[PDB]
């Protein structure tokens, strides 16, 4: 799988999996923005993650 | 009692929503989209063409 | 286990998609299309007329 | 072009051509058609080394 040079580059699997879950949950409970264009869909959401992760990415 | 936003999720059924949430989760895990440090926190953004059944509805 | 977008790729067979992926990798290496910055990250976009066979499937 | 590839070296540009190629196959991005022909677009964050350069 692709290894992007964004904030996931500094997180371990557990931490990345915690964040993947955050995003999936937010999508289900109505948070963020799902929009469509010519291309397809874009989902965007912002949040403050748990402190353990927040210290690492903030 | 979850918020029900008026974005594209407004046009989609529960199954369609659950499928897309799965796309978003997996995309996060497989390194797609962009995870940046925003003002106070994180922003995750990802773009994709959904599977055919959903594509029919959104296109 | 890959994502199966409902875009034109939905309508193409494995070999036609293989060929197009090659067309795209080639175009990138020879200066075609446009590689630009943000969205957070990179966007690459390229337009082209594919072979007559693929052409008929996609129009 | 005088886009980002202008400033990227051969290893970097090859890496990205491989990203683009793999993303096409794994279903990421958007393949659409016009009266023209086909358009493929995909966005992504490259490996740190390249992301550090283009951001
Ligand atoms: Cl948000
Ligand atoms: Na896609
Ligand atoms: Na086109």
């Amino acid at each position: 799988h692709h290894e992007p040079g964004d904030l996931r580059h500094d997180l371990n699997q557990q931490e990345r999996a915690t964040l993947s879950s955050n995003v999936q949950r937010f999508f289900m409970i109505g948070h963020g923005s799902l929009t469509a264009d010519a291309g397809g869909l874009t989902y965007t959401v912002s949040w403050v993650p748990t402190k353990q992760i927040q210290r690492k990415v903030a």
